């Protein structure tokens, strides 16, 4: 180990989930070495969203953002490994995904970044909150083989 | 459409979670035309695996099935589509990886038929039987985009 293990949390996206990409998305992020540890799909109500996006509440975005990520089921997740959180945005590329990398998650999958295919959590921090607004500590599976 | 829509319960089983094999049997569902419209990571108590295997409790290999299954967490996924049924076990191939087809999942993620990387519900029936063990009809998401 060169760098502290960390969890951070995925959602894959009701575009994405709508387009049957939930299994190439979650071979990106095994090719890239963090493991699944928890994982669940759900169709998010409207409290859902906003509580999971309860910062920007007053934003002129939310109320379409909050419609999008309640249109159809997603995929929430925890993914653990060294360096989770930068290596798993690393993967997803830029949160626009007319700047993303051609090879990352967003260039493949989305082509604007009001719909954007997944999400991840932006910091360590953050990571710690969005994790714990989906699942209970118990919910997650740690690996025993 | 031509053939009836079905669901059909799929499990990716220690093995294949243990080794991230997670996305790529994921992908090779959704190449095929079937939509995930369940999923959860779980680990199981040995009551939850030896309630869906109840049938063969007096079975010899009950027990070895039942560690095996308890071993390490498992995905457990509802898959619908025309034919789902059928169509998971032909993606799966033989129930024993040695009889297996090349390109299926038991022949590619796994070696030996007591740990062969997923499990396929084996007829409508008991498709019907296992997913309402793992899942509330609630807790399936049909897809609304």
């Amino acid at each position: 180990e060169f760098m502290a293990i960390e969890r951070t949390l995925s959602i894959v996206k009701p575009d994405a989930v709508s387009k049957n990409h939930i299994g190439e998305i979650f071979a990106r992020f095994e090719k890239a070495g963090l493991k699944i540890v928890a994982t669940k799909m759900k169709h998010l109500s409207q409290a859902d969203a906003e509580g999971f996006y309860a910062e920007h509440k007053e934003r002129g975005f939310f109320g379409d953002l909050v419609a999008f990520m309640t249109s159809g089921p997603v995929v929430v997740s925890v993914l653990e490994g060294e360096n989770a959180v930068l290596a798993h945005r690393e993967i997803l590329g830029a949160t626009n995904p007319k700047e993303a990398a051609p090879g990352t998650i967003r260039a493949d999958f989305a082509v604007s970044i009001d719909e954007n295919a997944a999400h991840g959590s932006d910091s360590v921090a953050s990571a710690e909150r969005e994790i714990a607004y989906f699942f209970a500590d118990n919910e997650i599976c740690p690996r025993t083989r």
